[PDB]
């Protein structure tokens, strides 16, 4: 019989810190609380982008506390905004993990992002075209790399056990985490950050995301707008987020005496093969990303106590999503789609829901899914709904997917 | 005693077709030919670009063969140049392999690439710009997502097993590579298409590398421009590549009487935690991401008959991989820069010197770097120049380094 956490095949790995910047909060306990009373982070959009342009949907959330208001003036001029907000978020873990001093050879970095520092591909064309090549900034290459956030913070940290950036648009901060993991199974390092960040709402992806017809438009009451499982979503909204967790293997935590968290148990990451950006309507490969995540865990369908869903509030990708749990043999368990709060981050939303999924098991009690008031029959799930649900949660899968066809699972237990 | 390649505590995994597109031919049994016959890829650049912008750099290697002069015109409108290049080289990498039917739940995607397709964002921006939100293309995001090659070739080819791009700057084809090996060893898939591309030589991309002051600008002598090694090395050159290959268990090849070309032992990946645009002098960490290829192949230095060398032919890049061999014991070893004849295509580089590692084992020769004329102290190697080496190799290893300091290794073996 093939490794799992349980027979003790893979090292047990612990989370140990956690940090999100949301469109609630700066601080992620204060998030946390805010989701458990029923706070939504979407607003009205009050970005003058939106009456230059007249664009159609006009909600969303920004991060509570903007990520350039903690930036000097050097920052600013020589990082892109995903490699600011990487640079913020591995600062404050690390301060948060009482700022351990590691064997920096058995230290890795693994950061997700949709997209990189594209902001800078725009600024330079725009510099070229107006004045020639010698306009262009000799760093516009490194603030422009995908793999720049978690370069920063890798340099940042003094990681020198591998710095990777995988992407996978909706689903990269959670595949992210799962990478993460896998390093330190496979013995290449005993600690690792890992997570993901992603740029702000801004006018052309809020454009190029509309032109897919996918988006909520429900402008007059913006809080009411993402509705994950409900009969009548209509679409998915932003929400500004970035999310970093430290991990380590178990007897590296203890020898510190850094009081985990939770557990990361195991990872599953498959793909659909099936449309580039509608997941596949059966849910079958994505319900083998959740079952590899308790292969390689060693659970069992019915240990899972909680599923916190993707759940993006587009008509099919809820359904789609609701099939895989079933395909996984966990339609039993109590789901939460924090999306109706916090709204969709891209690359940072996986790493943000995966922190959510370790206080769920840290504190026993699931959030309210917002805007949750009509069941639909297509989504049979028990979706925590009305005020939060307490319970003794043992094991959680935390569910991401991305255009692609990436289905990523991950398999938390309480510690 | 953890599990290696030699011990079998990982199963054996072949390479068993290989398919690249370059500046010397479309056809890499071409290239390879080219390039033991002493020829370059890299000329003067004619493209109106050049004049129109005075760049200082006037030199490099364009494809040979186009990628678009394959591609019918709705591809050209729906899929970014590096989507078209992955659908190109995807459909011939599966053809090389006798168009197998495989497991599609056993069959992964691993593909880097340094940024993704950014032409569609730049484009989708000017399009806004001139007529508004409702202008930018409905499929802007999945051409624009650095995912996008990945997920072209996943749907192709019916990946099933999981569709990653490690992002890692020009390590990136070669991390694809490590990646794809690695979810075989853990069990994730049986069989796996890997690899890197990358887009063309174009007027900005040429500005914001130059403007980092490390291009060669020996404009009058093309050819004679990329001398990784030599002591008159003035800095990189540009040549366009993009590389694939197929990779499987040795059991499920003689299933289908695939006849191997190369084995692919293990892989390595560190980080410098150094700078951000250049790597640490001293090459421990790119030195252990070597000696970590070699654990997990279960081989020694002392095995290691030849190393395909990143060799960008920078003055310090150049030192520091010679360090970095020194620390891993590797230079004792026969050593090959491809870069003097092909140079950098970036995210798909390390893929294609895979590629070229992999024949130097089949064929048991390899091709001279170009343009090393006088030795450098500092570098102590055993540069093959001047004509091909015919020898018996049975081990190599091919390095691949990327801005952010990611280091990988790629360890492979003859069958
Ligand atoms: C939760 C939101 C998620 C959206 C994620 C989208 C990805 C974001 C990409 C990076 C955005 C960074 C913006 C930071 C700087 C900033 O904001 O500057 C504004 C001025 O506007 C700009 O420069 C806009 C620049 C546009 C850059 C190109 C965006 C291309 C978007 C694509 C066409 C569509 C999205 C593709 C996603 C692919 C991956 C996921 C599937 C304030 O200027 P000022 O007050 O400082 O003068
Ligand atoms: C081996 C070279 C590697 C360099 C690659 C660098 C990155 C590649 C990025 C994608 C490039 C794809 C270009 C394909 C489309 C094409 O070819 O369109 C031309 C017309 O020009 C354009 O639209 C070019 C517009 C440029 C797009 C933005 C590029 C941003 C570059 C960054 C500012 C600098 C490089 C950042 C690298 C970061 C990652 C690696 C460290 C023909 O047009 P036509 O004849 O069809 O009319
Ligand atoms: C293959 C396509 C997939 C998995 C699509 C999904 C279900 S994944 C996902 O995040 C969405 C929501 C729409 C796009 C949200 N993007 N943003 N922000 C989907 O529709
Ligand atoms: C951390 C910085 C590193 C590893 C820089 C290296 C050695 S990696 C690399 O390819 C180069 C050459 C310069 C850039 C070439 N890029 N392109 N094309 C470097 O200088
Ligand atoms: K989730
Ligand atoms: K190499």
């Amino acid at each position: 019989s093939q490794p799992s956490t349980a027979n003790g095949g893979f090292p047990s790995v612990v989370v140990t810190a956690v940090t999100a910047t949301t469109s609630i909060s700066p601080d992620i306990e204060s998030t946390w609380k805010g989701l458990l009373a029923g706070e939504s982070g979407i607003h009205a959009l009050e970005d003058e982008f939106v009456t230059k342009w007249d664009l159609a949907v006009k909600i969303g959330g920004h991060l509570k506390d903007p990520v350039d208001s903690h930036m000097g003036r050097l920052d600013m001029r020589r990082m892109s905004y995903v490699q600011r907000m990487g640079k913020l978020l591995g600062g404050q873990l690390w301060e948060s993990a009482g700022s351990p001093e590691v064997d920096p050879d058995r230290f890795a970095v693994v950061v997700g992002t949709g997209l990189g520092g594209a902001e800078r591909i725009v600024e330079s064309y725009d510099l070229m075209n107006a004045g020639g090549p010698r306009k262009v900034s000799p760093l516009a290459v490194q603030m422009i790399m995908p793999n720049g956030a978690a370069a920063v913070i890798g340099l940042q940290l003094g990681a020198r056990a591998g710095v990777m950036t995988p992407v996978s648009a909706q689903s990269s901060g959670s595949e992210a985490i799962a990478h993460a993991w896998r390093q330190i199974v496979m013995g290449d390092a005993d600690v690792a950050v890992c997570g993901g960040v992603e740029g702000p709402i801004e006018a052309l992806p809020i454009a190029a995301f509309s032109m897919m017809r996918a988006m909520s438009t429900r402008n007059d009451e913006p809080e009411r707008a993402s509705r994950p499982f409900d009969k009548d979503r209509d679409g998915f909204v932003f929400g500004e987020a970035g999310a970093l967790m430290l991990i380590e293997t178990e007897e590296h935590a203890k020898a510190r005496g850094a009081k985990p968290l939770a557990r990361l148990l195991g990872a599953g990451i498959t793909s659909d093969a099936f449309h580039m950006v509608a997941p596949a309507a059966d849910g079958v490969r994505a319900g083998r990303a959740m079952t590899r995540s308790l292969e390689l865990a060693g659970l069992s369908p019915a240990d899972i106590d909680h599923v916190n869903a993707h759940g993006t509030a587009t008509p099919i990708g809820d359904a789609a999503e609701a099939n895989a749990i079933r395909v996984a043999g966990c339609d039993q368990a109590a789901v939460y789609a924090p999306k109706s709060a916090l709204g969709h981050s891209i690359g940072a939303v996986g790493a943000l829901e995966s922190v959510l999924t370790v206080l769920t098991l840290r504190d026993g009690v699931i959030p309210p899914t917002l805007n949750y008031e009509t069941p639909d029959p297509e989504i049979d799930l028990d979706v925590v709904a009305g005020e939060p649900r307490y319970g003794d949660y043992r094991y959680a899968v935390n569910n991401s997917f991305g255009f692609g066809g990436h289905n990523v699972a991950l398999a938390f237990g309480r510690y």
